[PDB]
RNA sequence: GGUGACCUCCCGGGAGCGGGGGACCACUA
């Protein structure tokens, strides 16, 4: 099958819960509370990531397994390409999933819309 | 020493996740 890091099925995943400052680690938060943000949405994540030059796409209706509430506000997952077909980084600034999460968390509060 | 809450950091992974170091509290010979 098509399994290089440039194939969409191998893009990394970011769910809103990973950056939410009101969730515990058990609930899915992946970055420190100090750096996390309030109520991040998948759309805001897509926007800040796309703005910095990352190839990303939004799956608006995918839901996070640790979240029992299926309402639209809890939905959305962003897929991010980290590496090229040959395995090298798309952007030196983003060597990892963590690097992308911290970046989005940093930018989202700066959205004119917030 | 065990087990759990919660926090922090590291490694791995396309998800669900996997592997660890350290805090702090709880219950506990
Ligand atoms: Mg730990
Ligand atoms: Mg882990």
């Amino acid at each position: 099958a098509a399994r290089s890091p440039a194939d969409q099925d191998r893009f990394i995943c970011i769910y809103p819960a990973y950056l939410n400052n009101k969730k515990t680690i058990a609930e899915g938060r992946r970055i420190p509370i100090s750096k996390a943000v309030e109520n991040p949405t998948a759309t805001e994540i897509q926007d800040v990531c796309s703005a910095v030059g990352l190839n990303v796409f939004l799956e608006k209706n995918k839901m996070y397994s640790r979240e029992w509430n299926r309402d639209v506000q809890y939905r959305g997952r962003v897929r991010v390409q980290l590496k090229q077909e040959d395995g090298s980084l798309c952007l030196v600034q983003f060597p990892s999933r963590k690097s992308v999460m911290l970046y989005a968390a940093e930018m989202i509060p700066k959205l004119k819309t917030r």
